[PDB]
């Protein structure tokens, strides 16, 4: 039902706020050529978020909700990091290197279940998921959807 | 009541971690020669968190919590960004400089209300809050304490 997609849309969007601790870390550890989970400390689990966690190879986030947002197994949404091929005019997104020493801007595109491709703008489409995503699209905000 | 600081300390961890928005926002202005609040907006306010506000001229971040978490007046946490006068050979810490390319690493310091003066490692003090945190120390994480 529409009301029940605003108060998912209203928590996931928290979930996504949160997550910012672990966009922090990932670009911290970025900086400094580290594993991008390297120190990373999750925020307490609300009643909302289960967990946040970082992918130390890639960077990539995935948000575990709760069953008050969503079912076991279709909970989890997705940021994707990546930087451009080089910082001037560059042609194209990549993923991060682990072990690389890389300060610059980090763009995040997040990943719900249906999202089958990336959508970047210029210089275009960025990595996609390492995990799958696996919450609904209908319940993310729509920079997250298919 | 010992419960009830846990729970509202668990809830000023959330609100910290929402306003690492906030931190990466100052770093990219910092790097950039930019106010420290260009492009940031305040992430969604929570059951826990008010808003969390960047100084366009100083980068201090200002966390108001909501009552669920302190009272009206009794409820905001400073964080101040420095940097070393010279990452090099230091002597001292400094407040950032709207104008500035400052591409160094920015040491944040978390100030309740109670707390009394910086208290960082060598190379020494960073600034003090423009205007005075009001949360009470045992209601955050230890780093923001006296
Ligand atoms: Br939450
Ligand atoms: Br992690
Ligand atoms: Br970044
Ligand atoms: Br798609
Ligand atoms: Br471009
Ligand atoms: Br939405
Ligand atoms: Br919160
Ligand atoms: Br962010
Ligand atoms: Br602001
Ligand atoms: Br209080
Ligand atoms: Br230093
Ligand atoms: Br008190
Ligand atoms: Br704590």
């Amino acid at each position: 039902s529409a009301y029940q997609d605003y108060l998912a849309r209203s928590r996931v969007g928290e979930g996504l706020a949160l997550a910012a601790s672990a966009r922090l870390a990932v670009a911290e550890n970025a900086a400094s050529g580290n594993g991008f989970s390297g120190g990373y400390v999750s925020p307490p689990a609300t009643r909302n978020v289960e967990s946040i966690r970082i992918d130390d190879d890639t960077g990539q986030i995935a948000i575990a909700f709760t069953a008050r947002v969503a079912a076991a197994g279709a909970n989890t949404l997705v940021l994707v990091p990546s930087v451009p091929d080089q910082a001037d005019t560059p042609t194209a997104r990549v993923a991060l290197s682990k072990g690389v020493i890389q300060a610059g801007t980090i763009t995040w595109e997040c990943f719900a279940g249906d999202k089958a491709s990336s959508s970047l703008p210029a210089p275009g489409a960025g990595p996609m998921p390492t995990d799958a995503p696996t919450l609904a699209g209908k319940l993310a905000p729509p920079e997250c959807r298919a």
